[PDB]
């Protein structure tokens, strides 16, 4: 019957489609989420189509998803949270990691407040999958920066407050691919001015994975 799916971070429920592909996500609160992928498809659609899963459709309170872990033989998946969070201050300042793959491994803890030594080194920590070849990490990086740089990029001209959205980063163990993706649309509001906290928290994590692409 129902396969729960392995959740990195969040506290919604979400399971398996009985379909290859999908992912069925239940709207716990209301169906903001659902306004808000429909108002971003009228007012951004180049936008949803570049950075967003795929929303295929709606059956009660489950948004049918895009699984973004599909094409992967072994996924590493990390969450990080760039817009405001609800009550609390950022674990590393201008976002907060909520989890990743093998994080239970290196003693992570999402209500750790972080110094920016620890924050590196939990993301260092989520690429050890990745593997000894320094050259392909790199490009898993530098493919991350490309595409984070043209969302800071892109977020400039959109009349959203992005509260509560993440960021999927994704790699494959062997590096042969990698994505990231914007995730959970159920807290974003309209406003008639951009995100400068969520803009923030991009730049800052294109500055720390421009670091670790160029360590010698
Ligand atoms: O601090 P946040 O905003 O990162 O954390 C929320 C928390 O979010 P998440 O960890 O499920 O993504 C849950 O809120 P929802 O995103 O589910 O609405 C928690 O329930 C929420 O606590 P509360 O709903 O009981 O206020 C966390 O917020 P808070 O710890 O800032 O109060
Ligand atoms: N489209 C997706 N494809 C794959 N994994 C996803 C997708 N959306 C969410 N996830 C997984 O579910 C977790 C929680 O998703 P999110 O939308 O942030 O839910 P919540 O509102 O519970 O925080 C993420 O940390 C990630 O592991
Ligand atoms: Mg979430």
């Amino acid at each position: 019957s129902i396969r729960i799916f392995p959740r990195i971070a969040g506290r919604s429920y979400i399971i398996y489609g009985q379909t290859s592909g999908i992912i069925c996500k239940r709207m716990e609160k209301s169906d903001n989420e659902f306004v808000i992928y429909n108002y971003i498809s009228e007012h951004y659609d180049k936008f949803l189509k570049k950075y967003v899963p795929k929303l295929y459709g709606k059956n009660n309170d489950m948004l049918l998803l895009e699984d973004l872990t599909y094409n992967y033989n072994n996924p590493n998946v990390m969450d990080v949270k760039i817009g405001a969070r609800k009550r609390k201050s950022h674990t590393s300042g201008f976002f907060s990691i909520r989890g990743y793959t093998n994080s239970h491994d290196y003693k992570f803890d999402p209500d750790e407040y972080l110094t920016s030594e620890s924050t590196i080194n939990h993301i260092k920590n989520f690429m050890e999958a990745g593997g000894e070849n320094r050259d392909k990490t790199k490009q898993v990086l530098l493919k991350w920066i490309m595409k984070l740089s043209e969302l800071a990029n892109d977020l400039f001209e959109i009349n959203l407050k992005f509260d509560g959205v993440s960021l999927i980063f994704i790699y494959d163990d062997d590096c042969s691919k990698c994505d990231v993706n914007v995730v959970d649309f159920s807290r974003v509001k309209l406003i008639d001015t951009n995100d400068q906290m969520t803009i923030s928290a991009v730049t800052n994590l294109i500055k720390i994975l421009s670091e670790l692409a160029d360590n010698p």
